[PDB]
């Protein structure tokens, strides 16, 4: 993959029995980790709900992979992959996701398939009273010959309250693990960002920038990275 | 509705990135609380997980209501109603469920969604190894205007063990409100079984029994219900 | 064990940094599945929060086990018992219990030790807004020559509405697995009431009726339990 | 508190019903974030699971807090302070926690109560398979006037995997919220480690070293921390 | 007026800086002092706060006037009359009442306007701990030419206790003062009802009996009434 | 205590900068709720206010206690019980009390300190322009392991006039709470009635009649008390 | 907000049932704490009473906060706040406001609802025999995360005397309280002046002067504040 | 009164029906406005309740009157003079006072009588949980003859809450008011504190700072103090 890309996004959901479909285009910077995208609610708008818990389902091949970690991802290209995943929100909602990545020439796809439910209509989703996402980290680690990722996040409120949630990972390289070099465990900080909304609430600019790494702020005092 | 109907079912669904589709043609009589059902996997069969998965996404409108407590889903006809859930595995899967329900005269027709994810490869759901769900009994309350239901399943392995799942479901009315006469808090017992499988394991005859009550096995010192 | 015992109960927990101490005098039938209990709050009382949340924690052996269900916890005299069990509420609220069970002469002695944190100050038991428990069904099933159980339960609330939970349950014979005789999954439904309250908030008189079977408003077309 | 200060530690539990206490004597430099502990089975050892599981409960004060953020935990000095915690790990076992943290003199003092349950015999655990935990990231922010945790954590295991879990805090001040500068959202990097255990297994030479920041390694477009 | 009457009720407030609209519709038996109502939260609803302190501001023309006390409010029609008041909490909530009643051929129409204050967020009120209000005594007795009421009533609580009030009224006729037979002293026994609740907290079925008399359980021994 | 006996009352205190005493002989039927006494005001009289806001301060142990509900006087014996209350004139004049009352044998004692002040010198009371109480109806409830009361009196004005206040009293039995039935919410009628004044205005006959009930002129559709 | 800004306010109430709508356009120097205002009875004047009980209702924005105490209410620009309370008068009457502060370019706008009651017929407000307030001191502190406040004021009164009355304010920011620095105790001083009188009693030249402050006449021995 | 004067103190009451008596000996400048004394509880002390609703009760011919503002203490002496106040908490409490004040040679004594009532059991009163008084403002104004005072007071609670509460009090001379220049409408700053605790919680070094004058943060447009 290029150090420039440009991004093509497809999503299609239904969250507490609302049915939606997202368009995008964008950009992003592979070894530089930045993505940025325009994101349109081609169905289903204005959203009866915060377009922030669409955020984090719209990135990990724009990653800037450091101290050597070998990079699940950029190695699963041509090919390409897809990744499930299951939000536990704090307040008992939960939202599922599906996603397959492929790179058409100098273009990376995204396709998304979401199902989302039982989010309380008076908590601050289903008011449109959240404010976008507080940075967050990911724990990575592989199991069965695939990788898996762990993450706890929280949705700045317009109480100054925090909605946390859990995700849930599973990143499946659409290459045989055989020929993946597998990575030890790690860790990835993200910053999801929405700079800018208009057409009445049904475009979005969203950036996303990212690192993963190893715990570079404790020594360790048995030689561990 | 007709305390005679036929079933029309159309389900898909991807889970651990395995895409599939399935058909079914049924039988019920909603005030017996008994109903019957030929699954057919139409697309991406045999499945390469056990069926059981999907058994209990396949029936709240035929349900024995007993005790003159209201019943949230014969009251919604004809306008019909839709459910949402997430069924939490306790080995780390996790399977979320989008359904619709309408009637059309005499048949009841099922459009169900699905997404599943996290399954552990050489757990007994992706190895079939389990043999059935063990009945169940469902908790149901109302909540923001509509009715909320909780579950515990339990399914058979061959090791004679159980897997447990919770399952957290809301159902949706499409009726008005004002037209709805709300339920106590009450249960549901349900016996979900597969009694035949056929067609090189795609065919798969379910039939399902189901009951909605208040506790009668403990008497109460305070006579409620 | 007789089918008329005395019960003697023992308690003592900190719940959101909270110590407290309860110490109860009751009776019940074995056989019948019925217990009653003067709890009284010897230290920390009147409870900064709501007692139903300690209700709960106070009798296995007094459950009448229908259809030659063996029965665990009586055939575990005169050696006793143990069992432990973590509670989760939805509202983000833990409380973990650890509890023994002797019986001396006719007298069942119960010891039991808790730590409960995060319950939200503002919520339904920190408020005291609650108004005891709906009747609930436990599930029971073997595993690694252990009895486990698992329980969604309810609390009713002023407001109408109810704080739903999960009780993890491992019950922990003191006879060895090869001088028991294993049950086969079964249920157990359960009624706790308070009757009465007095002393300023510090004395409740507590009832329960629990029974064990099989689901048998739901006939199997197997001929499975 | 100063730069340097002694360490006492008191813990007594009860896990899978097996009764414990232990005792530790180190040292920590508050402000370099920096602590050392001999920890000692005074009873109940050589405990019948991990001693890893019992680590993350040995010291929220011993760590550098930078980037102004207010640090909660020496602010609460003199008076000090307490914290409540249930960590849930992905097996089912449970483990619930309460502790009071005091200053007496130039020496801090850790009274620790610990109830756990639910751990599968066979898993790493108890099999004493699990070999010291992998850094980790907690997410920290404030709610009702007190602060709250969040963490995910993982266990390395000798068979390859990592046992995840999920860490659920909150921290009391003894001191009232109108004397306090509460801190905004920020995490809190963590590396505990064994460097040696000898006497049989019952003594355990613990470190840690963490530090509490904003995000530094993601860019902000709107100039975020 | 007559023996049956139909009721037809508008109502505006804001309390604690929350704005809300109610309409209700109903029946009344004016001399017999019983009437029932059947009120929707048109705007702001569901309420966050308690529906109990709306249920007093909602019929002083419908009670049973006895022993020859001459009535205040039937005589007034078909001019008509209208009521202020203060109710003050003993938590420091104020609620100030501007109420118009007309008589519209059959129907008696309510037109109230509701300002409410400082009522504390934990407060029994605003966290919804109520359950309705104790039946009450009124001292009603003439001040500067119109009728002046007192009562002191009691808001039943989750937890037992009680939430009391006082109410301080001034009833103003709009007939012509030389037309009113003015009455002595006396009392009025009042008992509010709600018996039923639905439409996700919306829709109230309230009733109320009344009845305007001197003491009679205490005799006088100066023959005064 | 017995069905008929003899009361003997001491009272001192200081309204508006008067010291003034009291001293009366009677008698009572407790269960008949009946009582008669003569006092004599034996220091400081004629008093420079009228004799009526001294009245309700001489009796809660002579009350006709009825449907069952607990008498928290009658049951304090033969410990004995004291009260204390503030009575808050609509003028802005203050009237605290503490009483305390023994019962010796067959004769109740009635000990009484008073202190009232800022009564308005052109007010009905500073001015002797007072004709009597009208009845009053007090509200009792518990709370902290004790009885509250509160109650609205008139006092009957010159021009046709009432002079309003409100009692808030706290009643403490001297028994322990182990030892008492509490009873729930009720009311409590009283008539108050000054026969005959002589002996230049510092001898007066008190007559009062006072019953306990539940609010028997309304009914309930509900079942409630 | 600017050193200088336009007043625009709108006020509508019903003070012992009669209603009423007021305008008005002035100017203000927020950091001075001075302002001015041309307020008119749009409507139902010539008011039946005094226009000094409306006086008050009419901006603590404008204010001079000394000290470096935190200023509440400019803080809360551009967002704004709103606040309610309510004046209870020594002679029975009582008036509640809620108020909405705005602010729109250099335009601070007002809007006021208000309801009074109980208020004497021939008392110096229902007589107009008021001239104006004295000068006040208000009682600033926080709880429950808001501002709240209570102030003694005293009317004067043709013949010498003063009419006293007592609020009690809670001030809402509409920031979240973490985005703002909440002051500790302070005072207020406030000087409200009507310095003319025009057009049949419709138009009022109202000034005001206010100063948040600490005590400064009174030194601590303890060194605070 | 000379400059210089010794202060003698002598205290009785009841508060929740617990007897005390303290004594005081002390100095004070009456025109510096300052006073201290070293307070005793000679009987029933340890008190069950905060020493700081006693403090109040403890000066008003110690204030340094400024201004020109008739000075109605000072004025009083030789003959002296007598007050009496009520003390309305916010959470219901009520305390009465009754106070002689004279001048035996170049010593003031005070003379203080008190009753208290319903302070909660759990309040921060009851609880010694108050941390003293904040300073405040008392409005002054004469009627009838004499000069009354209305104060609002601020309790620091632990917590860092504030309990609040209302003076009311009535100040008289024992000259008569031809012989004295009633001064006209004002305010005195108080400040309170107390600077030591000893001899097991029964001695208290107490010490005040109050200042009479007008509203001097405030310029007045219409010319009136």
């Amino acid at each position: 993959i290029s150090d420039n890309v440009r991004i093509k996004l497809y999503m299609e959901g239904t969250v507490n029995n609302h049915h939606f479909m997202c368009e995008a285009e964008g950009e992003g910077k592979p070894y530089e980790g930045t993505q940025m995208e325009n994101i349109k609610v081609t169905k289903g708008g204005p959203l009866p709900f915060s377009f922030d818990i669409l955020t984090p389902n719209c990135s990990v091949a724009i990653t800037k992979y450091t101290s050597g970690i070998p990079d699940y991802f950029k190695q699963s290209f041509p090919e390409g992959f897809t990744w499930e995943r299951t939000t536990i929100y704090e307040d008992g909602a939960y939202l599922t996701t599906q996603q397959e990545t492929k790179l058409d020439g100098n273009c990376l796809v995204y396709n998304i398939k979401i199902l989302g439910c039982n989010f309380p209509p008076n908590g601050p989703v289903m008011q449109k009273k959240t404010q976008g996402w507080e940075p967050c980290c990911e724990m990575r680690y592989t199991r069965d010959g695939v990788l898996c990722g762990q993450t706890l996040m929280a949705l700045k409120c317009a109480d100054g309250n925090h909605l946390t949630c859990h995700l849930r990972t599973t990143y499946r390289s659409k290459k045989a693990a055989k020929a993946l070099q597998m990575p030890p465990f790690h860790f990835s900080d993200h910053r999801p960002e929405i700079v800018k909304v208009s057409e009445n609430g049904t475009l979005f600019e969203q950036h996303e920038s990212s690192v993963a790494r190893y715990c570079q702020t404790c020594p360790s005092k048995l030689g561990h990275n």
